[PDB]
């Protein structure tokens, strides 16, 4: 009974494993689609004038957003490897080890069942043999009481009875031996054989569970790894914004252009006379 | 000259403003599409068995990922407000203030140009008036030298000359006054009038530049604001993974099910005889 339960439960353990793997695969894809659009966006507004801080910082910011997208691709990459690829391989291993333990258990059950079939046939053969001996005893008996039967009639019927009696005895002994044989095997089957199989499944199940736990961890671990650089990115944007020097951009304007500011002097008198 | 340059430059300042606004709007949309898929994902694997830590932590993790999506929506929300909405309104204000300063400048140029047209007409009228006086002087002169002309011929032609001479003098004075008038205005135009307009455009431009700088800042500021909760989210996932107690889940299994583990005893002997 504890066999069918472990069977459904260990299968459930692999199913959950396979779902987590599936959940991370999609997380990976969702993450990548995002980074993609982030790249595209940066492409769309980046320079196809660039002397003023205003136009400068905007580039520096587009740059850090572009780096940020890089970090997200890094997470999608690591998860895809440390989790999906690895755990998918590991789920295949455990799916197989599980199969092996159950085959060993089934073989154990089959060996005992075959023992039971032996028990059965010997009991049956004992029963029928008992009936014959009884039917042959009733016959010999009745003639024995028939004062008109001959001594030969009694002798013959008695022979058949003694004969069937011995056969029932022999059949009884094989039934008995078989019973003793079966009971020991069954006892041993439940005392050590099944417990030993249960241990293996408990061991494997616990290993998958622990490994599934580490898989859970890789989800947050991949995020944590990129935390520092994402912080670098954010700072890079904060400095860029504070780099915008409005009063100085003005200075730069009335500079490269001033050489064209002509201040016309007084118009002259046109004496025609 | 410095007018047309400031004209193109201040327009460029508003254009860059409008591009940043545009860049953030899309960032907002890219961010939202991401959070959406993140929500959908969590929906897809969340519970439509839940007694084992393994199934537990997975939910707790799906929960924190779901919260994470919330934080991203929060950023998309804030940017959409503090940047897009606000700066779009502000770009409209500055587009209008800019228009106003240039109209004031154009009016200044038109007033001077109209002054020049006055100068011109007076010069022209002086020139033609000079020629007449000259043509009339050559006529009076020639008759004056003609010993066969009469005194009347000379007198008449001289009258016409003196007359045209006075008209040329009067026209000269109006040309002169006009010149003095124009030169002062032009001088004043370039000394104070245009400088005063330039200041206003410099002031406005610098204000848009500074404001555009703050807009740049809101990009990183919105990220920083959610940094703490995103950290909470990551921790929530790390604990969940470390909460997976494999050895204890086993315990929970051979519990709610054990009441069904029947250990069959010895089969009994069937004495038929």
């Amino acid at each position: 009974g504890q066999f069918e339960v472990l069977e459904r439960h260990t299968q459930w353990g692999l199913d959950l494993l396979d779902r987590y793997v599936k959940f991370v695969k999609e997380r990976t894809e969702v993450e990548q689609a995002y980074a993609k659009q982030l790249r595209s966006l940066v492409k769309k507004y980046l320079p196809k004038e660039s002397k003023f801080s205003q136009q400068q910082s905007f580039v520096q910011i587009l740059q850090e957003v572009n780096d940020f997208a890089g970090q997200r691709e890094l997470v999608a990459e690591n998860l895809s490897v440390r989790v999906c690829l690895e755990l998918t391989k590991y789920s295949q291993e455990m799916k197989q080890e599980r199969k092996m333990h159950f085959q060993e258990g089934r073989r154990a059950q089959q060996q005992l069942e075959n023992g039971f079939k032996q028990l059965e046939n010997s009991k049956r053969k004992f029963e029928r043999d008992c009936r014959e001996a009884e039917k042959a005893a009733q016959t010999a008996e009745r003639l024995d009481q028939d004062i008109n039967a001959t001594k030969a009639d009694v002798e013959k019927a008695k022979q058949q009875a003694h004969l069937r009696s011995h056969m029932a005895e022999e059949s009884k002994n094989e039934y008995a031996a078989q019973l003793q044989r079966f009971n020991r095997d069954q006892a041993h089957f439940y005392f050590s054989q099944m417990p030993q199989i249960f241990d293996k499944l408990q061991d494997m199940d616990e290993r998958r569970a622990t490994r599934l736990g580490a898989g859970y961890g890789l989800l947050s671990e991949a995020e944590l790894e990129v935390v520092p650089i994402i912080a670098k990115c954010l700072e890079g944007m904060k400095v860029a914004a504070n780099a915008v020097d409005p009063k100085n951009d003005s200075h730069v304007l009335i500079e490269l252009h001033k050489s064209g500011f002509a201040r016309p002097g007084d118009v002259e008198f046109e004496d025609f006379s």
